[PDB]
């Protein structure tokens, strides 16, 4: 099968072929949004050309999209370790039409690329796809364009709880370009639970979602009220990791070949005896985010954008304690990282004693605390009574140890015990209320 290296490649050629210009991934960190955390779309760096305030050269293009969803809109580090289909760090790729082609050529070119003899070559019969409800159009083109069969064809309404709150209505913001998608799953057998979408236990990984493709029709206002696009638009976002695991056979994304790789340089730097665990693809997951934030000029600190980095690294630092390393360990997988990453990895091997020595350090400085924190919390949940954690020891091991609540959290989940977030919320607003009575401004 091809190299995830080769896959990336391939979907560019695709639609480079196809008269799309290839654009290059932006950063991680974005450009001009306050708003926003870190880049979590291919769509970001062309926000703007959907909304027809800049205009460029090209009516189409293709990326290969960094992304990072750890906060904000979409955060899954709470699902890394535990879903075979999220990680922080992945990347998106996208093909994008600036009031060019819209619906039924959006469709054909997905279609051709996943299931040509001369492309992906995936089988038909293991494809499903989704629409928006009330995209009339989409199920036509999907029906009589395409062949798949009704069965296969599901609608999604509005099943957030609210207008326009809807899987099949795609919006990265409060604000910004937005409209009704369809998805494209692939049904990675019965072995798995899960159902397909539009059930209960649509969330499992046995259907799993590959490609989605936006239909930029609006702009929705801060009143919430959607305003028309100029030209209605086409963003579209398949993840590279999920479209590899489908290709290279496996079920989860952490069985590519890029993972493999990147997991058994973790058991090595670790003295990790297994294959794989929780642990060992968490920290395979972390170093991506970690290293590709710090070159992107995100450096650790205990506000904003600095914080979720330095959060990421110490809980991947944790878990490098549960692993049982014995020394610094987390910046040695950078050169590991730089090696699986390719092409995508030269702006890192750049920065490469950069970004070492930033993570060097702060693994450096939170193992001053990390085991004396992680036996007073084993020494707090020994003499627990009930399945929470106060939020005053959370509290505690955040003020003396500088456990973030989320790492405290993930620690007790192994235990499945929970932690009381709001007694610890509570606790940092008295300790705030205290600096405000003391220094007096
Ligand atoms: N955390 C993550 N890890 C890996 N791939 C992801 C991801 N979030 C999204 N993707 C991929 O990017 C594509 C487009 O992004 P989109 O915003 O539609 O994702 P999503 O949040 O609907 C996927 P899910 O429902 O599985 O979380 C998805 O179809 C998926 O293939
Ligand atoms: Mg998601
Ligand atoms: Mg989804
Ligand atoms: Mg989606």
């Amino acid at each position: 099968s091809k190299s995830t290296a080769e896959i990336r490649q391939a979907f560019l050629d695709f639609f480079h072929s196809k008269g799309h210009q290839v654009v290059a991934s932006s950063s991680l960190v974005p450009h001009n949004d306050p708003t926003l955390l870190f880049t979590n779309a291919g769509m970001n760096q062309f926000k703007d050309v959907f909304l027809g305030l800049d205009k460029r050269n090209y009516s189409r293009a293709t990326t290969s999209q960094r992304c990072v969803r750890a906060g904000g809109k979409h955060n899954d580090l709470e699902n890394v370790g535990y879903t075979a289909r999220h990680h922080t760090f992945f990347e998106m790729l996208g093909n994008f039409s600036f009031g060019d082609y819209f619906k039924l050529d959006a469709i054909l070119f997905a279609w051709l690329l996943l299931t040509s003899e001369k492309w992906f070559a995936l089988p038909k019969e293991r494809l499903w796809v989704t629409v928006y409800e009330s995209d009339d159009e989409a199920y036509e083109i999907w029906e009589k364009e395409v062949g798949i069969p009704r069965e296969r064809i599901i609608r999604i309404g509005d099943n957030k709880g609210a207008p326009y709150a809807s899987d099949n209505f795609w919006q990265m913001g409060d604000t910004g370009p937005c409209g009704p998608c369809t998805e494209i799953f692939y049904d990675h057998g019965d072995h798995i639970w899960g159902g397909p979408p539009g059930s209960p236990e649509e969330d499992g990984d046995r259907y799993i979602e590959i490609w989605n493709i936006v239909f930029m029709q609006f702009n929705r206002q801060a009143d919430g009220t959607m305003e028309p696009l100029p030209k209605p638009s086409v963003d579209t976002g398949m993840g590279l990791e999920r479209i590899a695991a489908v290709l290279q056979h496996v079920n989860s994304n952490y069985d590519i070949d890029l993972f493999r790789t990147l997991i058994q340089a973790v058991a090595k730097v670790t003295g990790a005896t297994d294959l794989s665990n929780k642990s060992l693809r968490v920290i395979a997951d972390h170093i991506r985010s970690c290293a590709f934030l710090i070159a992107d000029g995100v450096m650790p600190s205990n506000e904003n954008r600095g914080y979720v980095l330095r959060r990421i690294i110490r809980r991947a630092v944790r878990h490098g304690n549960m692993l049982g390393a014995k020394e610094t360990f987390f910046y040695k997988l950078v050169g590991p990282l730089i090696d699986v990453m390719g092409s995508a990895g030269e702006d890192l091997k750049r920065q490469q004693a950069q970004v070492e020595q930033v993570l060097k350090t702060e693994e450096e400085q939170f193992a001053r605390t990390l085991e004396r924190g992680l036996a007073l919390l084993d020494e707090e949940l020994a003499k627990l009574s009930g399945d929470t954690l106060d939020g005053e020891t959370a509290f505690r091991l955040y003020d003396t140890y500088g456990f973030p609540v989320d790492l405290t959290a993930d620690v007790c989940r192994e235990r499945n015990i929970k932690v009381d977030e709001a007694g610890f919320e509570a606790a940092m607003e008295e300790q705030r209320r205290r600096a405000r009575e003391a220094s007096g401004f």
